[PDB]
């Protein structure tokens, strides 16, 4: 009556860790993008951001570097772009922005934590397959998050705009907020693929890990 009990327990905990793991690894890779410079740094050659913003190349890049110093949950500033302006709605979107990073950590932390505490869990009792499920469920994770545009191309970016955004009607217009002309469509569609290029990357390590385990444990 009692082993009944506990292996249900496992497979609980399996399912638990093995979505920590997929959040944990999106989490992760987001951020490893998002504050990382060197693809915003390829872009400004690859994409001629130059001539697209009417600014020098040391211009664009940091003004970028103070963007991503105040995109950190460390830094309790406002943002002062060093060498243009910004409205109000501007400023409201960056919060916003930065407010999702603050998120997104904090469950990352959490999920980390019980990632590997669970993890250990199942490891002091032999159990492998959170290595596993976790690896195929990180794959999923992040465009599981991109389903409704399947469904409706045009409104679903309506809703997922509105989820992060606290102005509904308000605009990009570069002479009020001409950090624009520097953060093109393309920039933002690369990332994303880096984004998933770096949780495939995740996915594969924890699924070797999987199998180098497994294979040690039926070698015995
Ligand atoms: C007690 C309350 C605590 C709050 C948490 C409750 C959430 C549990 C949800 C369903 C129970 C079913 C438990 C086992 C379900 C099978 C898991 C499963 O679907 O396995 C595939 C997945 O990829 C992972 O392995
Ligand atoms: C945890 C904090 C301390 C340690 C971290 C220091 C903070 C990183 C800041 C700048 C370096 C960014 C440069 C590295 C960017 C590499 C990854 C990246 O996102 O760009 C690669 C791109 O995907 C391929 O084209
Ligand atoms: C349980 C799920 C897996 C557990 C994993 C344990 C944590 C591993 C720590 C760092 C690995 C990679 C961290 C990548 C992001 C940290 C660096 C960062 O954010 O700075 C910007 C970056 O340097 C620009 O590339
Ligand atoms: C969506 C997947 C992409 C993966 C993540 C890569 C992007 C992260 C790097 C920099 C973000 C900084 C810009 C984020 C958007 C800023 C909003 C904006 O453009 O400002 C609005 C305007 O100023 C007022 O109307
Ligand atoms: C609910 C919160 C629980 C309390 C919190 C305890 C701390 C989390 C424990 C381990 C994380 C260690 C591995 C994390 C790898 C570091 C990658 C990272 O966090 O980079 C983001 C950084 O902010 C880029 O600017
Ligand atoms: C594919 C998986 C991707 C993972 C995604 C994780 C969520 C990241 C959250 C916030 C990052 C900042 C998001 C900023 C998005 C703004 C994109 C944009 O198009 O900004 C308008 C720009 O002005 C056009 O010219
Ligand atoms: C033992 C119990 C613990 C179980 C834990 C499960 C094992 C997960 C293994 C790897 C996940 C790592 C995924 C990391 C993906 C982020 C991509 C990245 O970090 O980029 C590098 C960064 O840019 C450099 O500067």
């Amino acid at each position: 009556e009692n082993l009944y009990f506990q292996g249900h327990m496992d497979r609980l905990i399996t399912l638990v860790v093995s979505y920590s793991i997929a959040f944990s690894i999106f989490a992760l890779a987001t951020m490893a993008v998002v504050y990382g410079k060197w693809l915003y740094y390829f872009e400004i050659d690859f994409l001629n951001i130059p001539d697209l913003a009417d600014m020098t190349k040391d211009e664009i890049k940091r003004n970028y570097d103070v963007l991503i110093t105040y995109l950190s949950p460390f830094y309790d500033g406002a943002l002062h772009l060093p060498t243009l302006d910004m409205s109000t709605n501007g400023r409201i979107a960056f919060v916003d922005v930065k407010n999702i990073l603050v998120k997104i950590q904090y469950v990352m932390y959490a999920t980390i934590m019980i990632a590997v505490i669970g993890g250990i869990y199942l490891l002091k009792k032999k159990n492998e397959k959170f290595l596993l499920h976790g690896s195929i469920l990180t794959i999923i994770f992040p465009i599981a998050l991109m389903l409704p545009i399947a469904i409706n191309f045009e409104k679903s970016f309506v809703l997922f705009h509105k989820l992060l955004f606290s102005n509904d009607y308000w605009v990009f217009d570069p002479e009020k907020d001409p950090i624009i002309l520097m953060l093109p469509e393309e920039f933002f569609m690369h990332a994303a693929c880096a984004i998933l290029l770096f949780i495939l990357g995740g996915s594969i390590l924890c699924y070797s890990l999987y199998r180098y385990l497994v294979k040690k444990k039926r070698m015995s």
